[PDB]
């Protein structure tokens, strides 16, 4: 009805992190009851950015997790009206980022609204020394919480000297009107940049995420 098979989105990013600041823009499109997408980003100012793409990666859309018919699709029936979220990583080396977001729709079209902090990421450490190589597909658990639905997944960052680089994330997501939250299900999701110039100052990415009731 509102949610289409095939719907298109804009998204900006204001962000800082380690002092940095810049902004993003771009738009991405893909198929949100198959749970499938694609973005296109361009660092608009602030660029080239001192620091890995990849925790930028994950902030830039929950509306589109295919879901079986018996888990309620708590965020597409947000919409029109749409839904917020707070995203928190808890990095392994002591590096934090927070990040606010609103997700609305005009003209049938999605319209995303990213804040972003980051802070405490050490000097030498993978994320200020581009030392990261994309995040490995994970599981987030999801669960109703405080009348909203709520994420907390690991994820681990590819290190090109072999390993990982972790981080615990914690997010909310929560819609602007009352709208029936699901029973505590998994979202398995992959993303991958699929395309980047050399300085990381235009990026796309793709992403496929899946609710299901196990791991």
């Amino acid at each position: 009805a509102i949610i289409k098979e095939f719907m298109r989105f804009k998204v900006h990013m204001e962000g800082s992190v380690n002092g940095h600041e810049f902004e993003i823009e771009g738009e991405g499109e893909g198929r949100p009851y198959e749970g499938t997408q694609t973005a296109k980003l361009k660092v608009t100012k602030g660029g080239p950015l001192p620091f890995a793409w990849d925790i930028l990666s994950l902030q830039f859309s929950k509306a589109y997790v295919k879901h079986p018919a018996d888990i309620p699709d708590y965020l597409k029936l947000s919409f029109p009206e749409g839904f917020k979220w707070e995203r928190v990583m808890n990095f392994e080396d002591g590096g934090v980022v927070t990040v606010t977001q609103d997700s609305s729709l005009q003209d049938g079209e999605f319209i995303y609204k990213v804040k972003l902090h980051g802070t405490n990421f050490p000097s030498d450490g993978p994320v200020m020394q581009k030392k990261t190589m994309g995040s490995e597909a994970s599981s987030e658990r999801m669960y109703p919480e405080d009348g909203a639905l709520k994420g907390e997944v690991k994820v681990r960052f590819k290190l090109k000297d072999g390993g990982h680089y972790v981080a615990e994330v914690k997010t909310t997501y929560k819609a602007k009107k009352p709208v029936q939250l699901p029973g505590a299900y998994y979202a398995n999701i992959k993303m991958d940049i699929t395309s980047h110039n050399e300085d990381y100052t235009i990026v796309e990415q793709y992403e496929r995420c899946e609710g299901r009731h196990s791991t």
